[PDB]
């Protein structure tokens, strides 16, 4: 019993934060097999932020002005290209600490644990979801690019983001690991506003599900709703719409619980239209967005 | 910017994890140097955790009995011992992952991270504090005895918790390292209900701290308090008492924000006597407890 905001074990990706240093600027880096992967504004004058062309700024750079530290060793910079948004650099030695890994490009509503890193040291761990509106509600500082977000099946690490910046909302942009961003987001000082942040509906009806499975009931109503009334609903409360391929994913936790998805969905339409009454779900005041169905599951079964 | 309810690195106690079968009982233990150290309710037959008498039934085990798995190789038991409620298995070799350690009691209000395993394997990290009333808010299922809680400092991991059972409310108790538990609580299948949880008066002081320097200010008032006043406020809504030396404690977040302390108990003391009113603070609707001023300052400067 017990549902927290659980985060993937980090050691698996602690053993690949290394360093990246471009003149005076230092941000983390990626280090999987002879590649250190990193964002390209590691070049950035810190006054040419506002309109950087990458490709110039790069002919300025050669594999020797990457001082790539791995703990206290430097890394021997044998080659480096721009993909995108990120720097590859590759080294001369291969990360003896490689996990088995993926790079994955994530879907908004999909979740995933960042370790936050600074000089290339880990410092904390905590559970994000890609929102959407391609943003991410993260827990950066100044010095925090190149910190990963990741998911593990099993003793797979697939990455799925890395941190390129903050957008002056607080909120957090950056791309995969192929270096194309989430969303419209630039790699520049300009500016970007972020667009609506919609509730992710379907993660709230799981993780609605997850309370039922840990005792929390009082919210279960003698209602039921169709797709088309809890979505006129959805909408005005600036939820995503629920989609038939959300009931379907949702299927497990439904046979579980004995509770049809459409009747948590009138649950939830209770609770959008009346708020909590200063009830409680799990520990939370407000409707929890960042659990996906599978997390769910994940979490109450003890997926290792 | 941004705050997320960040826990330590996992990795250095990951290395750590070990399974551990007496009879049919599986469960978890922490292998630090040549012991393994894991609840002494390994050992109960599962038909006789209402009365059991552990001196007794320890008579009936022998090394050969623990079954210490580290990965998928098998540990040799050279020795084994009871200490308070937690067994030491000696084995015959020194875990080679084995990190810098202490073993620390820690008080209630204090937070640690919890890696949560299952057969020896880890399977999710979360942040945690000791309530109060002694039990932890955890996520924990069957088998996850033996799963530790820690803070790491730099590089030595501080183990202060491990998981030995779930109150019939939902909760947890567990003991220190040392195998003494955490408040009253017995590793017996007995009524054992849980005292008041009240609310770490500090850690919610700390988290508008932080909510201020992320810059959620709506709830900052034109008042002050003394702390007898404040601790009045605090008493009739079920948080604990304020001392001088949580303001001391206080006293960097209170410099750094230019908010005086009296006058964020002041702001809290509104916020208890007339509600967020629909508002949220750093993305919670209630007031939020389990960060402690160290962790605030932590995430906020970016201690690695
Ligand atoms: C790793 C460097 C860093 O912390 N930041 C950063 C990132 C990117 C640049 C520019 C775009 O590329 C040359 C500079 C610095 C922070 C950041 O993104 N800062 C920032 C905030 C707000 C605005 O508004 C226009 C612009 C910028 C660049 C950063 C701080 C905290 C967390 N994550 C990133
Ligand atoms: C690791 C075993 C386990 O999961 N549990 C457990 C722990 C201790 C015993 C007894 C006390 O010692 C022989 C048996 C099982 C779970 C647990 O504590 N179960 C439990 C729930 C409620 C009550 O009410 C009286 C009693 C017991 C024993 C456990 C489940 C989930 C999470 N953590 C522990």
């Amino acid at each position: 019993s017990g549902f927290r905001k659980m985060a993937f074990p980090s050691g698996k990706v602690e053993g690949c934060m290394v360093q990246v240093t471009c003149g005076t600027t230092t941000l983390n880096g990626l280090w999987l097999d002879d590649v250190v992967y990193c964002p390209r504004h590691v070049i950035c004058t810190s006054e040419d932020m506002l309109n950087p062309n990458y490709e110039d700024l790069l002919i300025r750079k050669s594999n020797h002005n990457f001082l790539v530290q791995a703990g206290n060793v430097q890394l021997r910079v044998i080659g480096h290209s721009m993909q995108n948004c990120v720097l590859k650099l590759k080294v001369d030695t291969a990360n003896p600490k490689t996990p088995k890994y993926k790079f994955v490009r994530i879907q908004p509503g999909q979740t995933f644990s960042v370790l936050a890193c600074y000089n290339g040291s880990p410092s904390g761990v905590y559970q994000c979801a890609m929102r959407p509106n391609f943003t991410i509600k993260g827990s950066f500082l100044n010095g925090s690019c190149g910190s990963v977000g990741f998911n593990i099946d099993y003793d797979c690490v697939s990455f799925c983001y890395m941190h390129h910046m903050e957008l002056p909302t607080g909120v957090h942009a950056g791309t995969d690991l192929e270096g194309n961003f989430y969303g419209p987001f630039v790699d520049r000082q300009t500016a970007q506003a972020a667009g609506t942040d919609t509730t992710i509906t379907v993660n709230v009806l799981a993780w609605l599900y997850a309370a039922v499975i840990n005792g929390d009931r009082w919210f279960l109503n003698r209602f039921t709703t169709t797709l088309n009334d809890f979505n006129l609903v959805a909408m005005k409360y600036n939820y995503e719409p629920l989609t038939q391929d959300h009931v379907d994913i949702l299927g497990p936790l439904s046979a579980q619980t004995g509770i049809a998805v459409l009747d948590m969905c009138a649950s939830l339409k209770e609770l959008l239209q009346n708020g909590m009454n200063g009830r409680t779900i799990l520990g939370s005041a407000l409707l929890e967005d960042e659990f996906t169905p599978f997390d769910v599951v994940r979490q109450c079964s003890g997926v290792t």
